[PDB]
């Protein structure tokens, strides 16, 4: 008969009850302004099909961020623009300020609010237990907001979280893989970055939801509190599930695939093996014990679960004792 | 023109960091309006509509103000001021800042207020009631002035009263601004009947004392049962109506003192007028609200010279309030 259907435990019908205007990005009309009002200063990063720059707005002498997009897929550009317009002004969401094209190149470009990114390489050596709790709570405010707006980010990872530590400011960026949640919809599993992909993507279960972002957030928490980067170090997408099974165990993996009647790809036959369920306390060492606590391990255990339905939602996560010390 | 500054809270914003008063640099976090269900329309103002609503997460009634985004800088200003004053005595409480997912229209969520009708209070009000509520307004004004803010739109429409619970709230901070000594402000503020002489003669270096003139106009209308007290038909005529009570002599002394150049539009309409005695406005229908203390207090608020008017602090110490 095929796989068993599934739906989100929260914000299930938020898009169903809204007019098509909100979610039908293919029908959205994009107004491209003149890029002559912005002067490019320096390159910040170079991603797949995009380059990010620091720039200056000549009309008010203010710094901005300009993302120049390689127009490989026009439908994908309309999707990112519509999502950014819908989320504009939301808590800890990057703020879209303008949509422009250079007069001669006609290359699509997005203009955002400036963020003064601190170099993290020196920062994780000085980070405290409070700092991790504080910034994890800021990420959860962004996730509960975008999920309430019927949007899944689908690429949560440290590269997509900008922090200005001096001002204690955090922003969730790069909404290029984000999508609108419709119950019963089958999505493409080729999303997120390898180390952050949820088990649903790795076993080809297409009827996933906001809970995918909660797995990716758990991977980030485990790498920070244990000082192990990345936490699940796969070398390919099949090996990535084996790395997860070496921690969570193979017994609970079979319960997951049986609950949803998922057919395991034959490529897992010779590599999966048999693995015991490990205790989270086994990852504690002298270099990371100052970031670990019973509360932190209980919270991590409630995020890193095979069953997407059993993971905490962003709102449930915000009520956990791990955050009792934050404002 | 001659430079002027406030007699109180002069440098309160000067000694605070830039974050406090630089509203243009303030980051506004717009939440999801899906947590609120609109019930009914309460009122419709210029560039705003006020609705009674219910917060679905705690089953509590709230007030939701939907703003027409005519000027984005003005929205940031009102929000920053409401955030700075949040929780202050008799100040409307900002509870949330939201936008509807499809319309993206800016909206402010406030505490609920069960207002008693203004046209209904007017008949059963006593001398004590006027003294009590005037003191409640003074608590809000001394607080916002101490916080370096001038309301600039003090009028009865902006004061909500729950008479059953004896609760008062100063609302509509859309025209409010931060006071900086020596700053020149826009004179196109406040409602016609409540505009101070400084606004009418185009004197831009005004302060917190503007709010004390407006409060004076409110007191005069209540004790004398004359609404409004100064009934101008346009901004130029408004100055003539004040001149009919305070006289044209003291107006020229005010003008000369600050080297104000009178607009030529006043040439054929201002005329010559005598200074009237406050006792002349007492009649059979209002004598139960008038007293020597009330007239002395009123005389100390309604003065052309903004520097000579009582401060909210000085006003709170007047014998008129000895019974509250
Ligand atoms: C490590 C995961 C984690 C777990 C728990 C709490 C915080 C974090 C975290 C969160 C964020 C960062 C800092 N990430 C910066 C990523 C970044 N910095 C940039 C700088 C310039 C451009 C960038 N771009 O993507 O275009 C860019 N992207 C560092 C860390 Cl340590
Ligand atoms: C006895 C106090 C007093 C002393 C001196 C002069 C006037 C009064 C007075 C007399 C009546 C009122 C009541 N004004 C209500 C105005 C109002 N009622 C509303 C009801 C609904 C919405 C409103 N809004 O503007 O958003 C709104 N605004 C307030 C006051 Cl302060």
């Amino acid at each position: 008969s095929g796989p068993v259907p599934s739906r989100a435990r929260v914000y299930t019908d938020v898009n169903t009850h809204r007019p098509s205007e909100y979610w039908d990005y293919e029908s959205h009309v994009v107004e491209w302004g003149n890029q002559d009002d912005y002067q490019l200063v320096r390159k910040l990063g170079r991603g797949k099909y995009s380059e990010v720059f620091e720039a200056i707005n000549i009309t008010n002498n203010e710094k901005v961020v300009v993302k120049i997009l390689k127009p490989v897929k026009k439908k994908k550009i309309k999707r990112e623009i519509k999502i950014l317009e819908n989320l504009r002004g939301g808590p800890n969401i990057i703020t879209l300020a303008d949509i422009v094209k250079d007069p001669v190149s006609r290359t699509p470009a997005l203009v955002f609010e400036h963020v003064n990114n601190t170099d993290f390489k020196q920062l994780y050596q000085t980070l405290t237990d409070y700092d991790i709790r504080f910034y994890m709570y800021e990420i959860l405010k962004a996730l509960d907001y975008c999920h309430s707006m019927g949007i899944m980010h689908r690429d949560v990872k440290p590269h997509n979280v900008m922090i200005d530590h001096e001002h204690r400011k955090l922003r969730l960026i790069d909404w290029g893989l984000a999508e609108f949640y419709h119950p019963g919809q089958e999505y493409n599993v080729r999303v997120a970055s390898r180390y952050f992909k949820g088990p649903e993507l790795l076993v080809d279960y297409q009827m996933y939801d906001y809970s995918l972002d909660m797995w990716s957030l758990g991977c980030m928490l485990a790498s920070m509190i244990f000082r192990k980067e990345p936490f699940f170090h796969g070398h390919d997408n099949y090996d990535q599930l084996v790395r997860i099974a070496k921690v969570l165990g193979t017994e609970d993996l079979y319960d997951y695939i049986d609950k949803y009647n998922i057919e395991l790809d034959p490529r897992f036959n010779d590599i999966l093996g048999r693995h015991s369920r490990k205790r989270w306390e086994r990852f504690v060492h002298s270099e990371n014990q100052h970031l670990v606590s019973p509360e932190a391990l209980d919270f991590l255990d409630k995020l890193l679960r095979y069953d997407h339905q059993s993971r905490l939602t962003a709102r449930e996560a915000m009520e956990h004792p791990y955050f009792y010390t934050v404002v």
